[PDB]
Parts: structure tokens; C-alpha cells; sequence
């Protein structure tokens, strides 16, 4: 009777969430709305994480928001990957992958 | 490329071997070593801290075992309710999996 970790399901956010991003620019709010439909009957998104996973890329510098128009009032906010931030997520992407390749090979070496 | 994998890719990998059964550090370090083809090498320290971590809470305990060559070493096992935590964790990262699946297909 011991939870999983706050620090997984943040994890997991973070790995949906950036590969939302990595799929090209988009309004927060069309982020979420595609997480929630896609999440519906497996996870329960919790908001408030995804929001302080947004929140913490965008101090950190590796999303940039801007304006859909120029007109204040009733804007939607978009959100990019950054130059940094596109670095940051590829690395993210590799380094997942060189896991899921020895969690393979573990399971190969077992399997012998 | 960064020096340290991200924690909770330590304890994914971490995880699925002591799914396996019980294991010491140094063990788990060559075990990834030799899967990775020599380019991984886990951080015996992030283990070790990972450990402690889960043993507060009794997802896994720990023992001298059996001496080999003069000595003994510290293994860690996951105990039952450690299984429980641990199936629980594969399962919400499952989770994720059929996630993107859905976002892919747009469904």
C-alpha cells in the first residue's frame, strides 16, 4: 500500500504534453482539449500538473508563447518550441528511445 | 547530450530489472552496461538514493546475500506490496502508451 510517485505522474505529463509540442504549433487550449479526448478512460489529466509542466518550459525557455492577431481582447495564446526548446525535446525523444532500446535488449538477454 | 539520464528514466530502467528479481548495484549497473552495448552506465549514487527512496515506504527491502569470493553484497528486492507499486507504475506508463496511440490516430 505505498502510492506511485508524484514525480511519475509528472513524468508522464511531461512526456505527453512534449509530444504534443513536437507535433508544431498550437493555443494552450487546443493542447489540453486533444489530451482530454485522447486521455478519456485511461488517465485522468490532472490540470494543475500540466499547467505547472507548461508554466516551468515556458521560464525555462524552451516554449515561447505569442498572439494569434494584434487585436487585445479575446486572444487565444499559442505556444511554440523555442531553438532551445527544440533541442531540449529532441534530446528528450533520444534519450527515451535509447531506453526503450535496452529495456528490448533486457528483455532479449532474459528471454536467452 | 547531457551527463546524467533524467530520474524517472533511471527509474524506469531500475524497475524492470529488479522486476526481474533481486539484484545488487553493481550488478544492475553492468546488466544495463552490457544491454546498452557499453553506452549506458547507470549512476551508482542515483541508485543508491532511489533505494532508500523506495525502502522508506517498503517497496523493496534489502539484504547481505550469499558470499561470493570473500564477501557479501547488499541486494534489493521488491517486496510484495513493492510488486504492487511496481505493477501499478508499468501500467500508468501502458497508460501514456495508448495515449499517444490515440492522439496519433486522432481517435
Amino acid at each position: 500500500g505505498a502510492e506511485i510517485p508524484k514525480e511519475m505522474l509528472r513524468a508522464q505529463t511531461n512526456y505527453i504534453l512534449r509530444w504534443v509540442l513536437k507535433q508544431g504549433d498550437n493555443y494552450v487550449y487546443g493542447i489540453i482539449k486533444q489530451v482530454k479526448e485522447a486521455s478519456n478512460g485511461e488517465m485522468e489529466l490532472n490540470e494543475a500538473t500540466l499547467y505547472t509542466i507548461f508554466k516551468r518550459l515556458e521560464k525555462d525557455g524552451i516554449i515561447s508563447s505569442y498572439w494569434g492577431d494584434e487585436s487585445q481582447g479575446g486572444r487565444r495564446k499559442y505556444y511554440r518550441l523555442t531553438e532551445i526548446g527544440h533541442e531540449n525535446n529532441r534530446l528528450y525523444f533520444e534519450s527515451w528511445s535509447r531506453v526503450d532500446k535496452i529495456i528490448e535488449n533486457l528483455e532479449a538477454n532474459k528471454k536467452s
